[PDB]
């Protein structure tokens, strides 16, 4: 019997059934969420949580929209810091210290994102970073180091896709992949107070990006992951989401690798974007789906659980304490890419954490990176119609 077959059958028999909307549609996520839950369920005497499958991240926010229209809202969702602040301007959720659930000990770089006037509303539980995933073998082959700079990146990235007669870096052209070159070519998405999409350190990076395509060492994966398009052509190296480790480690025919980002200089890593999503808890639950929310959430925060889902996924421990956890121990020990992961989480940026973010990273901001990208645009004509339509959205 399936893990959600497992957690309906414990639910069906509870008393209290407090729902937890997400957006994992499969695959290591999805199975590690569903293994946390049935442990918990387990532990309760008759209080259980029921995750709901809402599709993606984005048709979970649209799900939740819905349920706000329709006044009817699940005990708990996952949600980016955006998310967090359209949800605070309905006056929505609940602030977590007021559920009694201890924070102390749980990473800053993901406690200050989900802090909104100097209160916490949301629990940090599936953080990710991107890092560097790299052909151990193609570079072995081609005697090529492991980049450590942007400089060497792109000199590597020529290097190989010369030998290999193909384009060796892949990457979607959207932005997340945008925000990687774009944080370390020096850019701001924000200057006093402002959105700016047309920076001059936008414009570099996306032309980076085009002129690669161009030169024939970057390749736009345009269907599925870069994971799921593996076997076609020669692949060196993606910049991707932690969250994918597993799916890149079932997929490769050779040995894969990862490093921490190129940076401006070997003086430290390159800035990787952070993803992944924080638990909220919605004012309209009941005090007893409250009392479960607490408790699932202090279960959450456990070393144990962050290190089992942690080790399942690629995901970044979000606590000290997991990272002293013997299980969590025991995987380092063994692959050496957890700590790499963890490392790299110390190099870590977020995007703006505006209202209307969402819309604009994937229907104005990845349109424009897809005009320059897929149907030549000029980068600067692209940035600067991105820039007009945020600008119209925003007033
Ligand atoms: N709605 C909304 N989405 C946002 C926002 N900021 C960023 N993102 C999206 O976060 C995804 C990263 O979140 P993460 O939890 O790190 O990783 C995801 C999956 O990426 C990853 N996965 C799954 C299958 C696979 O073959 N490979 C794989 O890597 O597993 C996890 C569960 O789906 C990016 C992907 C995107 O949808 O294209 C746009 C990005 C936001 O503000 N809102
Ligand atoms: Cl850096």
């Amino acid at each position: 019997m399936k893990p959600e077959d497992v957690i309906k059958e414990q639910c069906a028999r509870a008393k209290v059934v407090a729902e937890l909307w997400h957006g994992f549609t499969g695959g290591a996520p999805k199975a590690a969420l569903e293994n946390l839950v049935v442990e918990f369920n387990k532990a309760q005497q008759g209080r259980c949580v029921r995750p709901v499958p809402q599709g993606g991240y984005r048709d979970l926010s649209t799900k939740i929209k819905a349920a706000f229209a329709a006044g009817k809202v699940p005990t708990m969702a996952q949600a980016f810091e955006n998310n967090i602040a359209l949800y605070l301007e309905a006056k929505a959720l609940l602030p977590i210290e007021s559920l009694g659930v201890k924070l102390q000990g749980v990473n800053l770089t993901f406690l200050n994102a989900v802090r909104f006037g100097g209160v916490v509303y949301g629990v940090p539980f599936n953080k990710s970073i991107q890092v560097l995933y790299y052909n151990k073998d193609l570079l072995k082959k081609h005697g090529v180091p492991v980049p450590a700079t942007l400089e060497e990146f792109v000199a590597a990235a020529k290097k190989l896709s010369r030998a290999e007669g193909g384009p060796v870096y892949w990457f979607q052209p959207d932005a997340s992949t945008f925000a990687y070159f774009f944080f370390n070519l020096g850019g701001s998405y924000l200057k006093d107070g402002k959105l700016v999409l047309n920076s001059k350190e936008a414009v570099e990076a996306l032309t980076l990006l085009q002129n690669g395509v161009k030169e024939g060492w970057a390749k736009p994966i345009t269907s599925g992951a870069i994971n799921q398009n593996l076997g076609s052509g020669p692949y060196a190296f993606s910049v991707d989401t932690s969250a994918g480790y597993t799916a890149y480690l079932r997929a490769a025919k050779f040995d894969l690798g990862v490093a921490t980002l190129p940076g401006r200089t070997k003086g430290q890593p390159g800035y990787g974007l952070v993803q992944g999503t924080n638990l909220v808890v919605f004012r309209q639950a009941s005090k007893e789906e409250q009392a479960v929310a607490k408790d699932f959430l202090e279960f959450v925060l456990s070393p144990r659980a962050q290190a089992v889902f942690a080790t399942a996924t690629g995901y970044v421990p979000v606590t000290e304490g997991a990272l002293k956890d013997p299980v969590y121990q025991a995987y380092a020990a063994e692959n050496p890419d957890y700590a790499t992961i963890v490392r790299q989480s110390r190099y870590a940026k977020f995007e703006p954490a505006l209202a209307e973010w969402e819309q604009i990273r994937f229907d104005i901001l990845g349109q424009a990176i897809k005009e320059a990208i897929l149907n030549k645009a000029d980068p600067k004509a692209a940035l600067d119609r991105a820039q007009k339509l945020a600008e119209d959205l925003l007033s």
